[PDB]
């Protein structure tokens, strides 16, 4: 057995969709992620409110590709006032420091039957960015990614 992750209660993990191969590739080489405003907004207060006692998780997927593509954790808050144009597309502000821990490709196949009840139960693969995934799903997920080869 693997009880790893359905033992914790203090943490928080959210959806990341990119448009970008690109950004995905400068991500997991700087360690920095940059989501939009609203994105941004919604990541930052989550990791303020943890307060160091529990993970932010970013799970990561291109729009369009059929899979997730990683796993890092948020590392920084949002600084709001950064160089502009690092990313693919120059209408993201900001920047916040990540820790990329797993980079695999895992089909959607593999995590489509898991639901999101705060988002009208819809699979967690068609979430959009910087979508919230409840603690027990999320659990669900990860051990689901961890164990795919
Ligand atoms: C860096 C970055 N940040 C985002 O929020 N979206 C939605 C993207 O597509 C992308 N490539």
């Amino acid at each position: 057995e693997n009880l790893y992750f359905q033992h914790m209660k203090h943490g928080r993990v959210f959806i990341i969709k990119s448009y970008s191969e690109d950004d995905i590739h400068r991500s997991i080489k700087y360690n920095i992620w940059c989501s939009t405003e609203h994105g941004n907004k919604r990541l930052d207060a989550a990791y303020r409110s943890m307060n160091g006692k529990g993970p932010v998780y970013l799970l990561f997927s291109v729009n369009g590709s059929g899979h997730f593509c990683g796993v890092a954790e948020m590392k920084s808050a949002v600084d709001y006032n950064t160089c502009a144009g690092v990313w693919s597309q120059d209408k993201w502000k900001g920047r916040f420091d990540v820790r990329w821990i797993f980079v695999k490709d895992v089909p959607n196949s593999q995590l489509r039957h898991i639901r999101l009840e705060n988002n009208e139960n819809k699979p967690v693969t068609n979430s959009r960015d910087t979508q919230e995934v409840p603690l027990e799903k999320a659990k669900q997920v990860l051990k689901i990614i961890a164990s795919y080869k």
